[PDB]
């Protein structure tokens, strides 16, 4: 039941190109315990109606969770993911690199 | 691999209350083949950000799928679910009954 | 984070009939914390090959989990589900009824 | 509806080591239609204890499915995955390369 720090990965479903519709993902992996605060950001503002998968687990109880939303990438808009867990001293913000 | 018509069920996660946040679900079950068009409606208009589960299956390939969205019910707003499948002669609209 | 005792439900996927293949389910619901020990039993003995769904959660962190296995029911064999959690002093055994 | 041949990947969850518990995975991806026969083998014999994920899909209906089982690797035992689909003339056997 020994605690593990989460691994945060912010990416888009398909290679980024403006004007069209796509998906913004925030993959949180290999953490313990279960209770985790995950939020998706658009220009510093929290995104409304974010979808999330069910909490997947391994034999030694390491958790895997995915937070995703439908979005239109533009030249103006900046996207990020905010994660808060018991292992972290402060909430972590991981920015999305349109690359 | 034999034609099965889908069973549509429209319901809310918790007992509905005006002004209180809830979830609107559209459960589609026991259908074949896999390809199905499911849409959640608000006053006749298609809801933008709709979340969906993964397609679960049985031994004889009968499919089960859930379409859900976060919503705040009001007295004015009417909700429904539109389903289109290869078995159906025309798309079926199932209204949400909160009574 | 305030504790919640689990609700255990033991059932078969389809109506049971001897000699024919089925699935034995153990649905554990509305519990906190996450760490739960769920085991499916055959004549008091632990079943080695058991599948499980993914841990679903609510706003206040109440958990929902399903443990299932493929089985061929007989009139000799008895089935049950053993659950151990931090909220309980001794593990709870819930028997399956045909 | 267009036809797509499945991509089969056979791998272990953690790097394989004799006597230590592991998981054998058979990842089937980018196929159409849905109906697919997947089986995990041990020395040519079909494994009875097999768990499987839910069928995930894209906009153009391309399917993704994972078949997994708990196993203890030895130097003597050989593992493989057998897949049979409508696109294939005969079932395909993909062996698990340990190294």
């Amino acid at each position: 039941m020994i605690q593990r720090t989460p691994k945060i990965q912010v990416y888009s479903r398909h290679p980024a190109e403006n004007g069209k519709s796509n998906f913004l993902n925030c993959y949180v992996s290999g953490f313990h315990p279960s209770d985790i605060e995950v939020d998706l950001l658009k220009n510093g503002e929290r995104i409304e109606k974010v979808c999330h998968s069910d909490l997947s687990f391994s034999k030694d109880w390491s958790f895997y969770l995915l937070y995703y939303t439908e979005f239109t990438p533009t030249e103006k808009d900046e996207y990020a993911c905010r994660v808060n867990h018991v292992t972290l001293s402060q909430p972590k913000i991981v920015k999305w690199d349109r690359d």
